[PDB]
């Protein structure tokens, strides 16, 4: 799964290269665009509580919980877009060194 | 999402429960069959996009599909996983469990 980038300031990923400030400012730029983007992700698919009260009551609900599933998936699959159109953006604005860098702690992960 | 659940002497779910042995015992069965179920779900692009500097929308968006797909199946037996934990429990443990699972959302 492609991680949940940290703020510049905090991604080990990001802190791991020594950037000129010019770099950091278009990253932050970037990350800033980022959590504006998952932040309008739509989560109303979710049902609060759902998969707790079918545990609750003792009885299984196929339905209920697949329902509730396929909405997790459906924001996941969206804001992990973002992620990793993020890095891949990131990765426009650093040096060839600096790229195979990021290119081999995301393979890692 | 679903907490990936450890074994019961390791999972912070059921730490506070004070399960005798007989309920370890039973859950641990239930926690082996979760294992076996979610590996037989059958199981990139990513890694090319930074690699070559291209961004390939279709293939990013497969693999996310994909992997997404895997997860929903996962999910949906560690849920049952831990509905089926509830049954061995006393009352009072039950109310802690879905107290727990809560907080955990
Ligand atoms: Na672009």
């Amino acid at each position: 799964a492609v991680p949940n980038p940290p703020l510049p300031a905090q991604d080990p990923i990001v802190q791991h290269l020594k950037l000129t400030n010019d770099q950091i400012t278009r990253i932050k730029k970037l990350h800033q665009q980022l959590e504006t983007d998952v932040s309008q992700i739509s989560m109303k698919g979710i049902k609060d509580g759902a998969l707790i009260e079918v545990i609750k009551s003792g009885k299984w609900d196929d339905a209920a919980v697949k329902q509730q599933l396929a909405a997790f998936s459906n924001i996941e699959q969206q804001a992990r877009y973002y992620r990793v159109k993020y890095y891949f953006d990131l990765s426009k604005v650093l040096t060839p060194e600096q790229r195979q860098q990021v290119q081999q702690d995301l393979a890692q992960a």
